[PDB]
Parts: structure tokens; C-alpha cells; sequence
């Protein structure tokens, strides 16, 4: 599209509605963007021996980005609602990126007033890294989405990426990218700029629960035709009788020790945490008990690990050592905040197919018993996978990650995000972002010297980011109502999902995916 | 005497999906075919009774 | 007023008593409910009202 000074180069679309068979989510909203790194790529690194885990080696890139990988981004309060209520799963279809009514202001500080004006000449440059060459930095949780409200404004993140390292020095295999060696529009006021993706092939997820058990799938009216043993010595005890081989067939009363054509997900131990502060270890160990992995003679912390339940029934307060994600409230400093400054997701819903993150995983023999020896127990820590497990994954809501990039290694199980989400080998591309540096005052005299005086300014305009959802009907025979989100009906202080008395969104609790149920 | 098939639960994921007791795991096994004999009221009072109906006569098929 | 059926009763419930209970010992008041029948004919749940009205003054002849 090539437009003039006086003439929009787009409108706001952010609406929602409905087919049915899918949904489409249109958002629109309001950027800015500095001049980052002051028009230069820096080589980052780790301090000279201030941490040992911590140890990195990259760049800073004067390049900003979007980012919309939180499903708060397109998904109203409501439109959430009737979506979890209503669909047994759903995914990601297409993609329409939108930049535009771009405007460029530059500043100047004469005095003690701070001046803003409009350079009409200056451009703005984008790109898309669709060949994938660029590191793949989104899918990690960071900040600088698009907003949850539609009336915010938001700062557009700046780019940087790490490579590999040796501690503080980095390898001669290590990579340097320059985001200028890549071909990029430039933009001036009345240019916008367009991209459409198309998602992969990706399994709905889980917006449903269980109603079934994996231990209780069996008929409670009829006794199987598999016989089991129970008994090795206990008989009629009282004259010689030592030991005896006594079988049983299986029945509604031996419930817990049927024949079983199925197991559990997988599994490893997280520690188990109260959030009552008088209940736990009067030490401090989130980092010297949680579990960890270590790569390259490195450690580094297993936050969101398989797919396992926080808590068994009737608790409801122990929560797993980082077992989930944990979303911090409006308003509350990065640094140690209040436990009641955060909001704990309770995966509560898979306990049917999935092992308690705190709890054991069972019972494995570990000798030769005999007449000589007694028989040995050995409870189990850590379950690989075994033919035969059937797992649920976690959960998505209303402000956890969306999608994330399938490392492109040799081998994958079950690529499935962590954090939660939809896996893709070739997932959203990356868009950049940046000011055109513009040249300051030059010399009558010629100057061999690197370039360093610019004009300072910043850009700023909206951007339109639509993205389609295949939706996935609920055909259940349950006769009982089913469970459903809801908001409190009582007469309440401030709404839910809403601004205060000074103009701050704020989202109360996390929202789950699983309200509806299915069988087994 | 062994069992045929098994219905792989509808999970998430799965591994190695084949029946732990043996056989072969199926994602849509044979459809579960239901039976019963229809209820047949026993005699009924010349009045009228909103209380439910639990006097039927005795039948096999 | 005599719309509904005199063999059946409705499955709706009304009010009818305030405190009159087992008047002895210990009994000044408790809300009872009582579902209309035949019998509680002019106390049934009603569908419909009468026409308006102007009260006009009466006169013998
Ligand atoms: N999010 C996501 N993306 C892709 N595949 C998923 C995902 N979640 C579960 N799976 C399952 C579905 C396939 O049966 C299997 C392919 O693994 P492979 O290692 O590709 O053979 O992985
Ligand atoms: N009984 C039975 N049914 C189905 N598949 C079986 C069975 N036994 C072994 N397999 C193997 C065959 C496929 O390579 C793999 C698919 O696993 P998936 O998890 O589906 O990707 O599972």
C-alpha cells in the first residue's frame, strides 16, 4: 500500500464474533518505540564472577519486536467464557498482521523544556524473519505483549539473543547476527505494512476434564475372568500352616488390584509446599531442594515439568515446588513479592491420568525373595515413559503463552510447550521493528571517524494482529449439568476484569480451560 | 481365552499404545451394544397416582 | 376461576397456614405449604384475571 501525509493508512479493528465452527479474534492496539542501544549492537556477557549458573554470552540489537504470544491479547474476559464453557478443544488457523498510521516525532531538549515535533521524512523499518534464520526469542514468557485492554498503550520490547558460551567467554562456534544484512521496508508516514501467516497441523487441547479414572474404568457389577495372587502364607493359621500359594479372581471388592491394561503419565518429584508459612522447613531451599537438571556442567532450574497434579483430594493447599505457573498480580515488584501478590494455577483436573508433582510414583521390587531374604521395596522418585502410559498435558489461560518454537534438534517425544501451548516447528514468524537512523549535524571537514551523532526520535502508530480458531463442539451425553465458570453474583467491590477508580485493568484469577467433562 | 481388544483412553498423549493385558488398542474399538427388557406396568388403580410407578410384572427375554 | 380439572391436583404449592400448628404445648407459629388439589379449589395457582372495574353504586328495585 503507498498513501499520503494526510491520509490514514488503516483503521482500528478489534471485534470479535463468532461461527460457530470457529472464531475469529481481531485486535488492535496502540505501539511506541524508543531508540534502543542508542542506534548500536552491543556484545552482553556475564559479570566478571557474579554468578555461576547464571553465566551467558549475546548481543543487544537496536531492533525492537512484537509479540502477541498470550491468549489475553485476542480473547476478551467473556469471549474466554464462552469459549472454556462451551468447546471440547480448539487451535490456531491463520494469521493477518497489520502495521500502520505510523508517525515519527522527534525531540529536542533546547533549555529546561523538552520539545516534540513531527519528522515527516524519517522512515521506520520491518521484517519478517520467516526463514527462521534469526534465534527464536519468543515462547518464553517474557513481557511486552500487546495489552489486555484495548485502551492501553504499550512500549515495544527490544530485540537480544545469547549464543553459545564458556562461562563469561564465549566458543569460536558461537554466532553473531546483524538484523541489517537482512532485506527490510522501510515506512513513512502513510506506508503501513502487511503479512499473513498460516498455522500447521497442531492437536486441539484439553478443555475438557475427565469424568472417568484410570484405576476406575472398569464394570463395578462384574468380577473379572483373571485371577491374581493376594495370599503367600496367611492360610487357615493355626496347626502347620506355614506358607500357601492362594489366588484370587479378581472383583468389584478387589477394586485397587484388577488386571490393568493402562498406566499413568510420566513423571519427577517436585517438593511439596504449603502456603501456610508455619507449616514448612524452617530453612531456606528453593534452590538446594527444588529439582534441577544440569547440562554442559550447568544447573538450571526444572520450573514447569511434566505434566503432573498439584495436589490430592481433600488438600488443596500444598502446592508443588514451582509445579506450575505462577502469574504475579497488577502492581507488584519483580523482587520477592507477597504470597498474596500472586496468583498459583491449580492443575487439578488431569488427577485421573496424571501422578501427583509432590507425591511418589509407586512401588518397584529390587531383590531375589525367599525362604532367605524378605522381600524389598523401593519407592520411585523418577518415571521415564513406558509402552502403555497415556498422559494429559497442562493447561492454557486466559494470560499464559499460546504457541512456542519446536527446538530443531535430532529428536523430540512429545513436543508439546512446557509452559503450556501449542508446539510448532514453524510457528509465527518474528517482526522487527526500528527507527531509520537519522544523522545529526555533520562537519564541513570529512571525517573518517564511526558515525555517533544522531537525531534523537521516536516512532509510533498501531498494529492489527487477526488470527482465526478452529473450535472443537462438545458432544456429551451427561444427564447432570456440568460445571461452569461464573462470576460472583453478590454484591461486589470493584468488577471483575475491570479498570479502578484511576484507569488500571486488573485480572483477578487465572482462568483454567478445563470445565467440561469427557470419558476415557 | 485372552482378551482382543482395548479402548485407548482419549488423553492428551499416549506412547506405546498397546493393551497392557494384550491385544490390540484401539482409538474406536467395537461400539458397546446395550439390551433391556421393556418395563411393562403390572395393573394400575382406578385412581389417579402421582407417586412413581414401581409395581411392573416380572419378565425375562 | 373454574378453569383447571377437579380430579387432579396441581404440582404447585401455596401457603396456607402462618401459626396454626399442633396447638397444645410449645406452638405459636411455623410456615406450612399445602399443594393445591380439588378440595383447596378456590386457592390454586391461577393462569388469569378478571376485567377491570368501577365500582357502581347499588340500587333495589
Ligand atoms: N503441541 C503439539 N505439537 C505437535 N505434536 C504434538 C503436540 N502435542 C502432542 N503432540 C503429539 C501428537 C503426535 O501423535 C505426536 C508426534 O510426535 P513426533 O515427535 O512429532 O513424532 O506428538
Ligand atoms: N495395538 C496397537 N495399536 C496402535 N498402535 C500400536 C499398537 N501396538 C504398537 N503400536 C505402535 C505402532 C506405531 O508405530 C505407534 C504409534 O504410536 P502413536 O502414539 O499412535 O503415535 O504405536
Amino acid at each position: 500500500g503507498a498513501d499520503g501525509v494526510g491520509n490514514s493508512s488503516g483503521n482500528w479493528h478489534c471485534d470479535s464474533q463468532w461461527l460457530g465452527d470457529r472464531v475469529i479474534t481481531t485486535s488492535t492496539r496502540t505501539w511506541a518505540l524508543p531508540t534502543y542501544n542508542n542506534h548500536l549492537y552491543k556484545q552482553i556477557s556475564s559479570q566478571s564472577g557474579a554468578s555461576n549458573d547464571n553465566h551467558y554470552f549475546g548481543y543487544s540489537t537496536p531492533w525492537g519486536y512484537f509479540d502477541f504470544n498470550r491468549f489475553h491479547c485476542h480473547f476478551s474476559p467473556r469471549d474466554w467464557q464462552r469459549l472454556i464453557n462451551n468447546n471440547w478443544g480448539f487451535r490456531p488457523k491463520k494469521l493477518s498482521f497489520k502495521l500502520f498510521n505510523i508517525q515519527v516525532k522527534e525531540v529536542t531538549q533546547n533549555d529546561g523544556t523538552t520539545t516534540i515535533a513531527n519528522n515527516l521524512t524519517s522512515t521506520v523499518q520491518v521484517f519478517t524473519d520467516s526463514e527462521y534464520q534469526l534465534p527464536y526469542v519468543l515462547g518464553s514468557a517474557h513481557q511486552g505483549c500487546l495489552p489486555p485492554f484495548p485502551a492501553d498503550v504499550f512500549m515495544v520490547p527490544q530485540y537480544g539473543y545469547l549464543t553459545l558460551n564458556n562461562g563469561s567467554q564465549a566458543v569460536g562456534r558461537s554466532s553473531f547476527y546483524c538484523l541489517e544484512y537482512f532485506p527490510s521496508q522501510m515506512l513513512r508516514t502513510g506506508n503501513n505494512f502487511q503479512f499473513s501467516y498460516t498455522f500447521e497441523d497442531v492437536p486441539f487441547h484439553s478443555s475438557y476434564a475427565h469424568s472417568q479414572s484410570l484405576d476406575r474404568l472398569m464394570n463395578p457389577l462384574i468380577d473379572q475372568y483373571l485371577y491374581y495372587l493376594n495370599r503367600t502364607q496367611g492360610t487357615t493359621s493355626g496347626t502347620t500352616n506355614q506358607s500357601r500359594l492362594l489366588f484370587s479372581q479378581a472383583g468389584p471388592q478387589s477394586m485397587s488390584l484388577q488386571a490393568r491394561n493402562w498406566l499413568p503419565g510420566p513423571c519427577y518429584r517436585q517438593q511439596r509446599l504449603s502456603k501456610t508459612a508455619n507449616d514448612n522447613n524452617n530453612s531456606n531451599f528453593p534452590w538446594t531442594a527444588a529439582s534441577k537438571y544440569h547440562l554442559n556442567g550447568r544447573d538450571s532450574l526444572v520450573n514447569p515439568g511434566p505434566a503432573m497434579a498439584s495436589h490430592k483430594d481433600d488438600e488443596e493447599k500444598f502446592f508443588p515446588m514451582h509445579g506450575n505457573l505462577i502469574f504475579g498480580k497488577e502492581g507488584t515488584t519483580a523482587s520477592n513479592a507477597e504470597l498474596d501478590n500472586v496468583m498459583i494455577t491449580d492443575e487439578e483436573e488431569i488427577r485421573t491420568t496424571n501422578p501427583v508433582a509432590t507425591e511418589q510414583y509407586g512401588t518397584v521390587a529390587n531383590n531375589l525373595q525367599s525362604s532367605n531374604t524378605a522381600p524389598t521395596t523401593r519407592t520411585v522418585n523418577d518415571q521415564g515413559a513406558l509402552p502403555g502410559m497415556v498422559w494429559q498435558d497442562r493447561d492454557v489461560y486466559l494470560q499464559g503463552p499460546i504457541w512456542a518454537k519446536i527446538p530443531h534438534t535430532d529428536g523430540h517425544f512429545h513436543p508439546s510447550p512446557l509452559m503450556g501451548g501449542f508446539g510448532l516447528k514453524h510457528p509465527p514468524p518474528q517482526i522487527m521493528i526500528k527507527n531509520t537512523p537519522v544523522p545529526a549535524n555533520p562537519p564541513t571537514t570529512f571525517s573518517p571517524a564511526k558515525f555517533a551523532s544522531f537525531i534523537t526520535q521516536y516512532s509510533t502508530g498501531q498494529v492489527s494482529v487477526e488470527i482465526e480458531w478452529e473450535l472443537q463442539k462438545e458432544n456429551s451425553k451427561r444427564w447432570n449439568p456440568e460445571i461452569q465458570y461464573t462470576s460472583n453474583y453478590n454484591k461486589s467491590v470493584n468488577v471483575d476484569f475491570t479498570v479502578d477508580t484511576n484507569g488500571v485493568y486488573s485480572e483477578p484469577r487465572p482462568i483454567g480451560t478445563r470445565y467440561l467433562t469427557r470419558n476415557l
